[PDB]
């Protein structure tokens, strides 16, 4: 078996190898790297996302959302307060202001010191979940607007034909922000471009251990656990690497960097933060091995989750005798 000990995997495509996406997926699972949850695959020398990142500033960000935490510095939740809209280039002067600022750091370790340390006593604002991209139209590898569909790739493994549509997001963060411990929706892959700026730091549980950290979770968030029997597919909980490696949880960290990609993979379990104002480009996509970690995903049905439209027939299709309570929690 390849990369037993399920470590994250770094690769580095030539230009020849950077033209057929599924290709290159394929080849990454073939050397184990699904083992992690995560890898990370630096782009050749001759490919750009685009010419330059100097015309972004009139991007609308409709609702940028503050993250106000409440529990302990390693065990906390947050929620998402609504702010008014604003520009990119207000948000970036946001980002740089003395009350939200990157502090003064070493290096990348002391930055994540200082992040589990005091990140509860302070509320960033992040920009998530903006549908659009910022790859320029004439970049052909690895350009996450055109990537193969979940419904096409479905249909070709199914047979069946469903309604739906798959468009990338963009996420504007700074220093503190924050995403908390999850899975994609269905169980899905995930594909993150950090196009500008400062870094991202993950974490992530291996596919095969992820039930551990479910337990885990249930221990800490006792109230939530009552309330919804997939609490974390409301993206609301975070867990340091202090407390994980406390509780034996098999975990592993890495930090992304301007011009990097990340791939997580079907129930690989991750979370993570910003180091300063950045901004990422993430798509959800499938395989043909995500169809069964699809049919076996978690649903939350308790109306908190509520999530796209095309995730309806994903449900519908893969998880029948799901689909009723699950559609009374979407309505
Ligand atoms: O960058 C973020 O805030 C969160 N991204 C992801 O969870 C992802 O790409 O799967
Ligand atoms: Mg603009
Ligand atoms: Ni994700
Ligand atoms: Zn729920």
């Amino acid at each position: 078996a390849q990369n037993p000990n399920c470590n994250i995997m770094i690769f580095h495509p030539t230009k020849e190898e950077f033209n057929d996406f599924d290709k290159y997926i394929a080849y990454m699972e073939s050397q184990g790297a699904h083992r992690a949850g995560l890898a990370k695959i630096i782009p050749p020398k001759e490919w750009k996302a685009r010419e330059t990142y100097d015309n972004i500033s009139e991007i609308l960000i409709a609702t940028p959302l503050q993250q106000v935490a409440s529990g302990r510095a390693g065990v906390f939740t947050q929620y998402h307060k609504k702010k008014k809209a604003m520009t990119v280039g207000e948000y970036r002067h946001l980002a740089n202001s003395k009350k939200y600022q990157t502090p003064p750091h070493q290096n990348f370790e002391d930055l994540e010191r200082k992040y589990w340390k005091n990140r509860i006593y302070n509320s960033p604002i992040y920009g998530a979940d903006i549908s659009g991209s910022l790859f320029d139209e004439n970049t052909k590898q690895w350009n996450l607007g055109h990537l193969g569909t979940i419904q096409d790739l479905l249909e070709k493994e199914c047979g069946v034909v469903i309604e739906g549509v798959n468009t990338p997001y963009l996420y504007f963060g700074m220093w503190k922000t924050t995403f908390a411990w999850h899975t994609e929706d269905m169980d899905l892959y995930s594909i993150n471009y950090l196009h500008l700026g400062e870094p991202k730091t993950w974490y992530v549980v291996p596919p095969e251990h992820g039930q551990r950290l479910e337990r885990l979770a249930r221990e800490l968030f006792p109230g939530s656990s009552r309330g919804c029997g997939a609490f974390l597919r409301h993206k609301v909980a975070l867990i340091s690497p202090t407390v994980l490696k406390e509780n034996g949880i098999p975990f592993n960290r890495i930090t992304q960097e301007a011009g990097e990609f990340m791939v997580t993979f079907p129930y690989g379990y991750h979370a993570g933060f910003n180091h300063g104002f950045n901004c990422a480009e993430a798509i959800n996509f499938a395989t043909p091995r995500w169809i069964d970690y699809g049919k076996m995903a978690s649903q939350c049905s308790c109306g908190e989750a509520r999530v796209t439209f095309s995730m309806d027939a994903f449900v519908r299709i893969l998880q029948p005798e799901r689909y009723d309570l699950w559609k009374r929690g979407q309505d």
